C-alpha cells in the first residue's frame, strides 16, 4: 500500500489514484512575490476555546490528535471560508533532517515540519460527505522551524513513546490546539486537494505566514515513531511529506500586504 518509500512513495501515488496528477493538487510552492494582496479576505476566525481532544494515533504514516466533532465546538470561520468548518484532527509532516519536512515551501524553502488542523464543512454534514465537496474541507497550515521549545507541543511529544508503532492509540483528552498556533493569523489561501491518498481536491487552504518554533529536542522524538506496526523491521517515521506539484490554474492569495 501507499507510504512514503522509495517503491510507495509520492511518485508512485498516481498508478491508484490518478487524481495525483488531478488540476488542484497539493501541497504548492507559494511565491510570495507572485501571491497577490486580497483586500476582500477576511480574518481568520479560529474559536478552539471549547475544543475536546479525545485520542492520538499513530497510522502508519503520521499520527493524528482527533477531536470529537459531533458538536460545533472547535470551528474555523471566516477568512477566505463561507460558513462553518469544524475540527476533525491535526497531524504533522517532518523530516529526517532540519532542512526538510513541509509540504508547502515559501519561495522554495522547506521548513522542518509542518502541522494540519483538518476542518470540515458543516453543511455537508460528516467528514465522509465533505471530502467529495469542492469546498468540503478546510485545513490551516502552520510551518514548524527548529528553535526554542514550543511549551503548548510537549503534552503531544510526551506520549509518543506509548504511540511508537502503526495501529496504536492512547487516550489524549484535554488537549488545547491554541497552544500549537503562531502569534499572527495572516496567511495564504489556495485551492487544492489532501496531501495524502485518496488525494481529493476538496481543501480550502489556509497557511500561515509565521512558524511556530519548535525545538530540536521535540522533533527528534517526532523521528523515533515508526511507520511499521509491533514487531516488524524498524523503519523510522520520518520524511512523511509530499513534495510540491505544479500550481496549475490557480491563484496565491495573501491575507496581508
Amino acid at each position: 500500500h501507499w507510504g512514503y518509500g522509495k517503491h510507495n512513495g509520492p511518485e508512485h501515488w498516481h498508478k491508484d489514484f490518478p487524481i495525483a496528477k488531478g488540476e488542484r493538487q497539493s501541497p504548492v510552492d507559494i511565491d510570495t512575490h507572485t501571491a497577490k494582496y486580497d483586500p476582500s479576505l477576511k480574518p481568520l476566525s479560529v474559536s478552539y476555546d471549547q475544543a475536546t481532544s479525545l485520542r492520538i494515533l499513530n497510522n502508519g504514516h503520521a499520527f493524528n490528535v482527533e477531536f470529537d466533532d459531533s458538536q460545533d465546538k472547535a470551528v474555523l470561520k471566516g477568512g477566505p471560508l463561507d460558513g462553518t468548518y469544524r475540527l476533525i484532527q491535526f497531524h504533522f509532516h517532518w523530516g529526517s533532517l532540519d532542512g526538510q519536512g513541509s509540504e508547502h515551501t515559501v519561495d522554495k524553502k522547506k521548513y522542518a515540519a509542518e502541522l494540519h488542523l483538518v476542518h470540515w464543512n458543516t453543511k455537508y454534514g460528516d467528514f465522509g460527505k465533505a471530502v467529495q465537496q469542492p469546498d468540503g474541507l478546510a485545513v490551516l497550515g502552520i510551518f514548524l522551524k527548529v528553535g526554542s521549545a514550543k511549551p503548548g507541543l510537549q503534552k503531544v511529544v510526551d506520549v509518543l513513546d506509548s504511540i511508537k508503532t502503526k495501529g496504536k492509540s492512547a487516550d489524549f483528552t484535554n488537549f488545547d490546539p491554541r497552544g500549537l498556533l503562531p502569534e499572527s493569523l495572516d496567511y495564504w489561501t489556495y485551492p487544492g486537494s489532501l496531501t495524502t491518498p485518496p488525494l481529493l481536491e476538496c481543501v480550502t487552504w489556509i497557511v500561515l505566514k509565521e512558524p511556530i518554533s519548535v525545538s530540536s529536542e521535540q522533533v527528534l522524538k517526532f523521528r523515533k515513531l515508526n511507520f511499521n506496526g509491533e514487531g516488524e523491521p524498524e523503519e523510522l517515521m520520518v520524511d512523511n511529506w509530499r513534495p510540491a506539484q505544479p500550481l496549475k490554474n490557480r491563484q496565491i492569495k495573501a491575507s496581508f500586504k
